[PDB]
RNA sequence: UUGCUCAAGAGAAGUCAUUUAAUAAGGCCACUGUUAAACGUAGGUGAGUCGUGGCUUUAUGCC
């Protein structure tokens, strides 16, 4: 019920053709080429896109598919003007970003996160407490939860990062974390968790996006 | 047993051979969607994969 003060959402609708469901370091060198400066910055996260999966492990554009930044509200005037109304490419398609709206990071007692990444952490045991480690470091009190599919199992997730001629494996689980109060949550919405924040992974949203991950 | 009792209009046959509805035609010439305005002030979201790889002190974050 809070809205949180210097931290917005930037997000630019997106139209394109279909992209792959683990954009990530496709997306982010996208950018990065479109806006030098986006690599240098420190506390800016993108959002995983929303929009309907398709086959294979491709991701389809909708009307309400965007692309969402979750930045300091000072530090817009940096990557504002690259982004603002340019266009970037995925592959070999063109990509089209029209003027930004603002969305304000509201607080919510449940929030989730659909990929948390953590170095040297693959089990389930030491991941959770990794992640009550990085709590302790923000002085944040929650409890955790994984999200699980049909099955029950702790859902993972696998980023791919295509650095030169190799293509690299990093891998990490999606947590679902209630308990929080609104300020810790957030100070958990804008900090995050884990690394790879800009990576499309490890930023947080509302349990609502958790419950449809779920789903499917 | 009925002005009746019985009783095949039956056999066979190409409507055929040939013919351009053809020669010619501009839907054409003309049109202003003219004239004027303070944004004042308060309307929200849809979704994968599975066990360390280049930096960095395991850390913990970068690609």
């Amino acid at each position: 019920l809070i809205q949180s003060e210097e931290y917005v959402d930037l997000t630019f609708k997106l139209r394109g053709a279909p992209i792959p469901l683990d954009n990530g370091y496709l997306t982010y060198a996208a950018l990065s080429r479109i806006c030098p400066p986006l690599h240098e910055l420190k506390s800016i996260g993108i959002h995983p896109i929303a929009g309907i999966p398709t086959r294979n492990n491709l991701l389809e554009l909708t009307a309400q598919s965007r692309l969402k930044i979750r930045i300091y509200h000072q530090q817009i005037p940096l990557i504002y003007p690259y982004l603002a109304g340019q266009a970037f490419h995925i592959g070999q398609n063109f990509y089209q970003l029209d003027i930004p709206d603002y969305k304000p990071l509201i607080s919510s007692e449940s929030v989730y996160s659909r990929l948390v990444i953590i170095k040297g952490f693959q089990d389930s045991t030491n991941f959770i407490e990794a992640v009550q480690r990085q709590m302790d470091n923000l002085g944040i009190q929650g409890k955790i939860e994984l999200l699980t599919r049909q099955d029950g199992t702790p859902q993972r997730r696998q980023l791919t990062i295509n650095k030169e001629g190799k293509q690299f494996k990093v891998r990490g689980f999606g947590v679902k974390i209630s308990e929080l109060n609104p300020e810790d949550s957030l100070t958990l919405q804008e900090q995050g968790i884990g690394g790879k924040r800009k990576m499309m992974c490890g930023i947080f949203v509302p349990a609502t996006r958790s419950k449809e991950e779920e789903e499917t």
